[PDB]
């Protein structure tokens, strides 16, 4: 079995949230196979998207217009890259969920980006967390992923 982690980040926290949550699954399950896909070196490398061969979690930090932005400022902006991706082909069928990073002084705005994906996709958000996310989330996401990949605790 492998666990596939499918992320954009601009500012880091959802990068660091990834890295962290994957040393804590390493240390859990040793021999488990990782795989982590960074969406803003895809496009910036120039690489093309693809299929997904194995089912996959995706992780989307919170930008939005804002302001006095149509639809009360709900537009996503910087993140559309991974929305693409999962639109291509049948990724949609293969996503488990979405997880989302955000800052609770956007009050309602809070993680809207997630929702949003699992409105359009069908996919449930699994779990959301603030800027980089604390031990809590980690091993709360960890079990979440042991759940969904059915890896023995
Ligand atoms: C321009 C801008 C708009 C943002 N809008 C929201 C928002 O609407 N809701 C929210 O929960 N967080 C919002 N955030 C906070 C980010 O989603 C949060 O800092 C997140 O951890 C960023 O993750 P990243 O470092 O991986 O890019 C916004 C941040 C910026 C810079």
């Amino acid at each position: 079995t492998k666990v596939s982690l499918v992320y954009i980040s601009l500012s880091g926290n959802t990068e660091s949230f990834v890295r962290r949550l994957t040393d804590y699954l390493l240390e859990q399950h040793p021999s488990l196979e990782v795989e982590k896909i960074h969406i803003k070196d895809l496009v910036k490398e120039r690489q093309p998207f693809f299929e997904m061969d194995n089912p996959f979690i995706a992780f989307l930090p919170t930008y939005l217009e804002g302001g006095n932005g149509v639809d009360n400022g709900d537009v996503e902006i910087l993140t559309t890259d991974v929305g693409d991706f999962i639109a291509y082909g049948q990724n949609a069928s293969k996503c488990l969920g979405v997880i989302g990073s955000g800052n609770r002084n956007f009050n309602n705005q809070y993680c809207l980006t997630a929702k949003q994906y699992s409105e359009r996709f069908g996919f449930p958000v699994l779990a959301d967390f603030e800027m980089r996310g604390m031990l809590g989330d980690i091993k709360k996401v960890a079990g979440i992923i042991e759940e969904l990949y059915h890896i023995e605790k």
